[PDB]
């Protein structure tokens, strides 16, 4: 029901600026001046930092600013500071007393060099197929920041069910890793041309594809 | 200033739990604009109540919201494991302000033990073509969320090259993790087999895979 799209992540080093977007439709974002932005440090209560597109509540520094053009609102955070590292969400009203939220953007203040993920996609192992399971696994390692989005395709169609992705965890080399897995039945696996795992990190996407084989 | 919520609340499966949200005459007690949100750790939240008592579409009627004076309450009946989460309240006040409480972590006590499903995968053709032979041991559907992993090369302990991720809770309310062993193709092809041994609650599950015959 929400139409609000936010990029999954953004990053900068201390003292840089970052702008993040919140795209809706004419009936929500573009239909009034009612966009809000909220900051949440993980595991703590969120806070309203912008209301009515551009207004800061008391105590929010003027490094945070909000604007809008058409059906896209934008939050800019100049002068990045360590405390800015957080998840940011938008909202907008959208007709018939409805409030709509974006999916959130994780903003990292870079604490180490950026590292793109190594992505390995594994087809079903012989043992699990003999157990009537065709789970595929997409291994994603050695990445920084530790924010990664994963999507799967059956052929070219988005896969809407049976997907799980672990929360990225910092490994012994101090880069993050995670796994996404898609719990297919053998029929599903053998009857499609292929399945693909798409990993998005720092706004660039990598795709890996596998297909059934006989042995 | 925050609204006041207890930091913790708990209940057993099927039982009920009530949590409160105490504000002031100019926020919670000033109008009917109290909302509640649910949030699983590491996930986006979900609005479960608005305007004190109203459920958005898709919210079960086991969640109920009320207010008396300056204190709003949320009651979750028929507790289920998927209800184990953090719960925040909010209430618009004057001057375009929006106040939030500090969050209550609701724990659903006594969730059942569950042993891991372990699937070991051998190196993919693509990665072998790129001169890599990482193996992955997928570990899912377990509870509670602590496992240890050891790897074997033939029968011998593997002391290097192992990473295991920190278990995270998944949509079925049980944990998952992967352990991955970064072999060279030469290490992979020179052994009879590799094994992934997963220990959970004193019990071990071992899987073994060997270089393919095709
Ligand atoms: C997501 C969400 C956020 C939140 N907050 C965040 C602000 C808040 C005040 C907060 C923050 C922290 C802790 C506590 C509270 C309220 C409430 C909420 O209820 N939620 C779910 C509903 N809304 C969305 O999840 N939108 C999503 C993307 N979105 C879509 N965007 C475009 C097209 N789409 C087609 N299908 C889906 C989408 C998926």
């Amino acid at each position: 029901q929400s139409a609000l799209t936010q990029p999954p992540s953004a990053s900068g080093s201390p003292g840089q600026s970052v702008t993040i977007s919140c795209t809706g439709t004419s009936s929500d974002v573009g239909g009034s001046d009612s966009v809000s932005w909220y900051q949440q440090h993980p595991g703590k209560a969120p806070k309203l930092i912008i209301y009515e597109v551009s207004q800061r509540p008391s105590g929010v520094p003027n490094r945070f600013s909000g604007s809008k053009s058409g059906n896209t609102a934008s939050l800019t955070v100049s002068g990045l500071q360590a405390e800015d590292d957080a998840d940011y969400y938008c909202s907008s009203y959208g007709g018939d007393n409805n409030l709509f939220f974006g999916g959130g953007t994780k903003v990292t203040v870079l604490g180490q060099p950026k590292a793109a993920p190594s992505v390995t996609l594994f087809p079903p192992s012989s043992e699990e197929l003999q157990a009537n399971k065709a789970t595929l696994v997409c291994l994603i390692s050695d990445f920084y920041p530790g924010a990664v989005t994963v999507a799967w395709k059956a052929d070219s169609s988005p896969v809407k069910a049976g997907v799980e992705t672990t929360t990225p965890s910092k490994q012994s080399n101090n880069k993050y890793a995670a796994s996404s897995y898609l719990s297919l039945t053998p029929e599903q696996w053998k009857s499609h041309r292929s399945y693909s795992c798409q990993v998005t990190h720092e706004g660039s996407t990598v795709e890996k594809t596998v297909a059934p084989t006989e042995c």
